[PDB]
């Protein structure tokens, strides 16, 4: 109720990886910042983060330290869904629905304005869909820099959501010859690429999906409509991404193929507005949204820093002006 | 030695070990050499790379047995020269206190080291750099804030540093050490502001545990402090690049997003790159560098 009424420095919509990289810098820099997150975001469903030095942690644990740390340097948290952003000229006003059921909707102020909502993958969509997220994650992978490494010569099959997607195959084989593509029967496939699939031995399966096969997270197969059947060490998900971003649609920001395009610094086209991570044009790792999350705190405290008064030790100076 | 590695990565600090470990998750050969007792060893408390504060050592000592465990090779050695013949760098490490090595490409993830000021004894330094007397403003201004803060400036230009820390706390002292000569101006601005400017050789730092409360001059004053920040410029001891003609900018070498500096296949990382000075960079430094080169490598 009083955070409300608050002027914050910076409102940060997202508070995953890069969020909370540039809360506990701006919180270091003595800087009001508030973080909105909604939770259950992507580096939520990450089991295993393997390559983010100095330590292999779970995504749940990545969050939650990146919270606390962020909160004990004096950052404001709030549990909500920002719905929308409207800069007035003076500030930037952020609408947020509070609570799922019965919402309430305030509205907060900042001077400053960080996206940080980065995206979701999309899953092959099963009639039960506790079915995928048994796997997703493990061993049924999203992110092919995340984990190419588990999947070296390993049996894997790669879920392609549309033609285009077929040709994460030509990357994969990098780690693995032991690809099969599987479109779930949902698009149809050229002949100029079906040769190309046969040129390099990848069968191709155009079967809807019925099942993944295995047992405690580990998947070893992959069951068809038909009934039929293929064993699998491994699987790839390729099948795009759902930003949900719309909350961005007043401040006409520039655009490259849903991602938002940021200048090194993360500043976008729109003036006082950072994009972070995922949700901007680059390679979607922690260790980038991260390292976002710094520039764009540090941009923003310069600016801030440099238009402030000099903070004088007053007291000497005021002493010696009694005298 | 015999093995053409795909890539040597100088120096195993934050952004030569990320390098390393996602070079060697892309199944690529990498080896990574480190001399040890580099500038993150020194750091006590990162106080700014989530999800959790560890030591500089932790850091080190963490990121080490990711790589080894994704299949990095790791030499404990001293990059002394670097050649390249046109089809491969050759790199040459001196070891103990001279075998030369092949790769198809070079990252240089040697950093650099801060200028201390120079006592007779440095252990009565060492006893409290990086605990509440801090080499980087960035990292250590929120616990600045508000204290009594020595400023060591280590020439009148590093003095203009008092106006960026004031941000932090306004109760500043500035200590020339009667190395250099301070001008009229300078002198007028930090009257302006009150902040007293003393030019005498310090003696010793003063405090217990690792915690500085004051430093005493060779004539035998002292003043009261909760805090102090060198800013005394780095070294960064990278001859071993010297044969490269690489592009650089006030000791920094400047480089593309991708970290490739203007010598091709040769990358630069972290806080010898032209840019900001964090660990988290000098992370996705490597992220980058090594996702560039295995990029070229897939496509060849
Ligand atoms: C590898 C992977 C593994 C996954 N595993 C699982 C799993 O195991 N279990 C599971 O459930 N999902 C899992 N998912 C997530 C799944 O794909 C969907 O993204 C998810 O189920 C969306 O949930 P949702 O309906 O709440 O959508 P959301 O986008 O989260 O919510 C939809 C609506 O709910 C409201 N709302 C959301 N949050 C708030 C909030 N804090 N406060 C007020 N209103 C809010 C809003 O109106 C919003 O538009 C996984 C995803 C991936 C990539
Ligand atoms: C299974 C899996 C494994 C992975 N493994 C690795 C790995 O090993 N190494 C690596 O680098 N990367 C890995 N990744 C990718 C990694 O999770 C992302 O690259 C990273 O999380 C990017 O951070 P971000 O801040 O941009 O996005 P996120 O971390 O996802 O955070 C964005 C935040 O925004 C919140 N949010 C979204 N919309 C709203 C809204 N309207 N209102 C409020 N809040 C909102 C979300 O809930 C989320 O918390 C993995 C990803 C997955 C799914
Ligand atoms: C905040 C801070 C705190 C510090 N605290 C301490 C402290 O507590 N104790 C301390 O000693 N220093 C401390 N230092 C470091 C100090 O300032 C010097 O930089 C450091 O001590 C130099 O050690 P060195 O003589 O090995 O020089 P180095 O540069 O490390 O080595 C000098 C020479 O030794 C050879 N050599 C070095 N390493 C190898 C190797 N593995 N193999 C073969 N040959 C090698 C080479 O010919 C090289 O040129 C601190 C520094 C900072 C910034
Ligand atoms: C006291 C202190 C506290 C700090 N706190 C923070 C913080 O809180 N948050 C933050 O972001 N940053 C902090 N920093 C800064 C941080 O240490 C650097 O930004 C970071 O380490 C940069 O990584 P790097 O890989 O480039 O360099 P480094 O970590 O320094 O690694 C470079 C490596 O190269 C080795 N090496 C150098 N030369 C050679 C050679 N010829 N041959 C072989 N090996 C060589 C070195 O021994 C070293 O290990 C702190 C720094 C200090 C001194």
């Amino acid at each position: 109720d009083e955070k409300q009424a608050q002027l914050y420095d910076v409102i940060i919509a997202g508070g995953g990886a890069g969020g909370l990289s540039a809360a506990v810098y701006l919180a270091r820099y003595n800087l009001k910042v508030l973080v909105i997150e909604k939770g259950r975001g992507r580096s939520f469903w990450m089991q295993d983060l393997w390559n983010y030095v100095p330590r292999v942690v779970s995504g749940k644990e990545l969050i939650e330290g990146g919270k606390e740390m962020a909160l004990h340097y004096g950052a404001d948290w709030l549990n909500g869904f920002v719905e929308a952003v409207t800069d007035t000229g003076e500030e930037f006003q952020v609408r947020v629905k509070y609570r799922f059921k019965n919402s309430d909707y305030p509205v907060f102020r900042a001077k400053y304005l960080i996206a940080a909502t980065g995206l979701m993958d999309v899953l092959p969509q099963l009639e039960n869909m506790q079915n995928v997220y048994e796997y997703a994650g493990y061993n049924l992978h999203v992110c092919l820099i995340c984990d190419g490494y588990e999947m070296t010569n390993r049996r894997a099959a790669l879920i392609a959501g549309s033609e285009k997607a077929i040709n994460t195959a030509f990357v994969l084989n990098w780690f693995t010859p032991y690809i099969t593509v599987l479109t779930l029967g949902a698009y149809p496939v050229g002949d100029e690429m079906r040769a190309k699939l046969a040129d390099h031995g990848y069968p191709l399966i155009e079967k809807p999906i019925a099942r993944f096969l295995g047992k405690d997270h580990v998947m070893d197969g992959i069951e068809f409509a038909d009934g039929t059947s293929i064993k699998v060490d491994t699987g790839l998900i390729s099948m795009g991404s759902i930003r949900h971003d719309g909350y961005l649609k007043n401040l006409d920001l520039l655009t490259d193929g849903g991602d938002i395009v940021t200048e090194y610094d993360c500043r976008t086209s729109h003036p006082r507005v950072f994009a972070l991570g995922d949700l901007k044009k680059g390679l979607n790792q922690v260790s980038i949204a991260v390292a976002d999350g710094t520039l764009a705190a540090t941009a923003i405290w310069k600016e801030i820093r440099r238009a402030s008064a000099p903070r004088k030790w007053t007291a000497p100076l005021q002493e010696a002006a009694a005298r």
